[PDB]
């Protein structure tokens, strides 16, 4: 019986979605978004994803069920992405990938994995992190932990703190990392730092897991994945949850991976078993759209280029606008220094403004940003970033 | 690590796939799929889908996330498919809809709820029932126990058996109930057994939970849910996991739903936040595509219509078999009775072969069915009935 059942509580980012969608104040800016706009404040279905579909619907015959893990081809577009198309892990045969119902989905058929086949009992997640990552784990019975990574002070990654809370982590624990465009300081390791961590976490015995949802959006499909890269060349183990959803503007297609990778290809293939018997357990077998569309993009020279060109128009974009966040606050005039801001990758990042002040700019301008200090850069444009910078200026 | 991680089972089902795929002999059938096909042996996706596709491919303006909960339209469409247009759960608001990645997604999400949420410990699965079900619930932890229900010698339903087993059934029991075409008997309750069924279920106070898989298959569309109906006038709560996979042809876009109905609108709203909650972790919200063309069919009365017709095709088809089967074995001249396949519903039946036979008419003849003696009636052509029923009455 469900009438003694306590309610949920309401999730934050939800609540802001409400209170702006009311907001009668016709200059309201939302900045509380996650996920991305062009400069008309939109979020269109890409053109090469759009012609992808229009084949699909011309040439599909059957809807029946595709196998656990998913298109074979899409697997293997996805390890090509992630490792180099000529990665060893790809021609020893050490990687397996399930096609997962988005990466939220890949991060539980992990968890799910890892709390039944193994011994591993916590997960060590960045302060801060994504909030869902902590509801992910704890509900396949893991226990997470926090290992430092912000910096308040100088709106940096304290390497320091870092590499000295792991060391609390003992051989076994899993390490969450986010391996571009880390959400949501935009603050990533550079690559010495990804080295040092590489090799650290080989010789503790951490279990790297990378929560990979933004390749594309700090640098470029190749320059992204060389943190991955960095511990995927030094372990014999790890596993890597990503995601299509922002990329490819699949959001809703719910179009993810989950990538295991082995010591060798007997065991890849053993522990994939009981990783598909997972899936099984759960959703059966994952939805074929969206997929396939990434699928016969990647597959296919003249789609794939238009992609490519689509996809770095996004990321420069949201480079422009952290650039013209930056400039315009300086033209309004205050002792600040949002220069930070040009240094970190994605969509989002903390702009320094305390919840008293991210308060007032929400009841006395009707900027909305998230009480935590996150702005979303992709929710500026070249035509709110005046109003904008202004009400900020006002608040400083 | 997983160096020491063992194998999981060779699922009995992927196997005959390919042991058939790998049978030179020409005259192969197989018996053991789990998927509709017409009499051309192959699994088309409807002409109403393929209507609803272009329209959503000509209409789309973003692939932006949807609730936790689905498209709102789908929600709405399939409380009036399962209650009736006009029911007072719907009138009084009494349920709460959740898009899910098809019917096993549902199972697993309610089993995630009521694991977290209550004290439900056991779920009381049939005997025998879709292997999966054990899989769903004991991955959230919960306890399966079974309840007679196969009646091996009369190939009927053994509700003596039946009414007995659950007396060792607590409150607070959670008893899944096939809602029509039990898989894999075929064998349903008539009316009277429903009601009988939904008043003890009252008394002991049981949790029912229905899988409804085949809403559409054993008479018709209202037809088929006189079961769950029966149950939901006479109780406060329940839940309904259905799959849109079959009746829609839809299986590898993944889509159900998973209702929970409450007391009252105050409560069912409460538990509901708590179940959405149990998707954020799990993957966070549903493929839209599917549902997408769920909710287009639905609610237009042209699509809707040729719907229907497409759906009707394939019930009157799946029952021409079945008496196809039944007296072209008459023919074919042996002490047997197969009469029973015509009182038994949807595409799965017990032949009543031993696995002795089964083994048999696998090497012998190239005709494949499952371990159990489950034979796929749609897996029947009107052009193999003879070569099949030859190998049936050889065997016996
Ligand atoms: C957006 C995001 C995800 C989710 O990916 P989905 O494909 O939407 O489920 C996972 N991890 C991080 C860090 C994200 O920001
Ligand atoms: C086919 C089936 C399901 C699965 O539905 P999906 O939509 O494919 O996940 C659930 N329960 C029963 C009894 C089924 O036969």
């Amino acid at each position: 019986m469900f009438e003694n059942i306590t309610a949920a509580p309401a999730d934050p980012i939800l609540g802001l979605a409400d209170l702006f969608r009311a907001d009668e104040r016709p200059g309201k800016i939302n900045l509380g978004i996650g996920f991305y706009k062009d400069e008309t404040g939109k979020t269109p279905v890409l053109t090469s994803v759009k012609k992808a579909e229009q084949y699909l619907l011309e040439n599909e015959t059957t809807k029946n069920y595709l196998g656990i893990d998913g298109i074979p081809e899409f697997g293997r577009c996805t390890q090509e992405l992630l490792f180099g198309k000529g990665s060893a892990l790809i021609n020893d045969k050490r990687a397996r990938t399930a096609q997962t119902p988005g990466g939220t989905g890949a991060l539980r058929v992990a968890a799910d994995f890892l709390a039944k086949n193994t011994s591993v009992k916590r997960v060590w997640v960045s302060n801060p992190s994504w909030p869902n990552h902590k509801s992910v784990f704890n509900s396949a019975g893991l226990e997470v932990r926090e290992y430092a990574y912000y910096d308040a002070e100088n709106h940096t990654l304290d390497f320091d703190a870092l590499i000295n809370s792991l060391n609390e982590a003992q051989a076994g624990d899993v390490v969450l990392f986010h391996g571009c465009c880390h959400n949501p300081t935009g603050i990533d390791p550079t690559l010495e730092q990804w080295q040092t961590l590489a090799q650290l976490s080989v010789e503790k015995g951490w279990l790297p897991l990378f929560d990979f949802a933004y390749q594309g959006f700090a640098r470029g499909l190749e320059e992204d994945a060389e943190g991955l890269r960095a511990f995927a060349a030094m372990h014999k183990e790890l596993i890597v949850a990503s995601s299509y959803s922002k990329n490819f503007g699949l959001y809703n297609e719910r179009v993810g991976a989950c990538t295991l990778v082995a010591a060798d290809s007997e065991t890849v293939d053993r522990a994939f078993s009981q990783m598909k018997a997972a899936i099984r357990a759960n959703y059966s077998n994952p939805p074929a759209h969206g997929a396939s569309v990434v699928a016969t993009i990647l597959s296919n020279d003249a789609l794939r280029a238009i992609w490519e060109q689509e996809l770095t128009d996004m990321r420069q974009r949201i480079q422009r606008m952290r650039q013209l966040f930056v400039n315009t606050l300086q033209e309004k005039g205050a002792n600040r220094d949002f220069s930070f801001i040009i240094k970190q990758n994605g969509m989002f990042s903390f702009s320094g403004l305390t919840k008293e002040q991210v308060l007032r700019l929400r009841e006395e301008f009707g900027v909305y940003a998230v009480a935590s200090g996150r702005v979303n850069v992709a929710g500026m444009t070249p035509d709110n970033m005046a109003p904008l910078c202004e009400a900020i200026v006002a608040v400083l």
